[PDB]
């Protein structure tokens, strides 16, 4: 039913950085969790291209924001190309067991936590303002599955009974107590049109 599954051991200690690190500027982890979506449906358009098959479970290929205030939770949704759950299971808890240690070297030589995209990695940015985070993921192949984690050392993935969901991938953030402001609609307004003004593909910001 649940599985549970050891992060990495530097996957971990880079979540433990992000986690422990004092460090402002949070509002980049939109940026980052926005930016692995276009890459997403980049993928899925690509592989349409060659099979206009693979458009079936979808064809509408954007970005929406979801901000719930009483559950406290900032929901990234994309209808990219989603992962399997041996995607769901390397890419996110080993894979880039490597461009891990790259960024933590790179952490000295005053490179600062904004600069987390560059080495692949900039999902666990999330943990700047999330005690906890949810990936529901739908691809192509596979069945959809719930992959969660608040850190700790550990992750968990169990086949997801929730919203059946077409094809791609949804990262609900649970807001630290303190992030509420990420749940605002000029907040989170600021910060696309901030940071990810030029994304190729609609990002709809949702109202309460
Ligand atoms: C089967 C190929 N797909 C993938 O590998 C994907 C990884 C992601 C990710 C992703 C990438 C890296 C990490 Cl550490 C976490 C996630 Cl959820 N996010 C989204 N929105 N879509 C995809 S598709």
């Amino acid at each position: 039913e649940v599985e549970t599954f050891a992060f990495q051991a530097e996957i971990a200690q880079l979540m433990s950085l992000i986690i422990n690190t004092f460090y402002s500027n949070k509002e980049i982890f939109l940026r980052e969790l926005i930016s692995n979506s276009s890459d997403a449906l980049d993928k899925i358009r690509y592989e349409s291209l060659t099979d206009p098959s693979k458009l079936d479970s979808g064809k509408e290929l954007h970005i929406n924001l979801i901000p719930n205030k009483q559950d406290r939770t900032l929901t990234i949704v994309d209808t990219g190309i989603g992962m399997t759950k041996a995607d769901l299971i390397n890419n996110l808890g080993t894979i880039a067991k490597s461009g891990t240690k790259a960024f933590m070297e790179a952490l000295q030589a005053g490179a600062d936590i904004s600069m987390i995209g560059q080495f692949g990695v900039g999902f666990y940015s999330a943990y700047l303002v999330a005690e906890k985070v949810t990936v529901i993921t739908k691809h192509n192949d596979d069945e959809q599955y719930a992959w969660e984690s608040s850190a700790g050392g550990s992750f968990t993935v169990r086949t997801d009974t929730g919203e059946p969901m077409g094809r791609g991938t949804k990262v609900i953030l649970h807001l630290k107590e303190d992030q509420t402001e990420y749940l605002e609609e000029r907040r989170i307004k600021e910060i696309v049109k901030k940071h990810s003004q030029f994304i190729g593909y609609p990002i709809t910001l949702f109202v309460e």
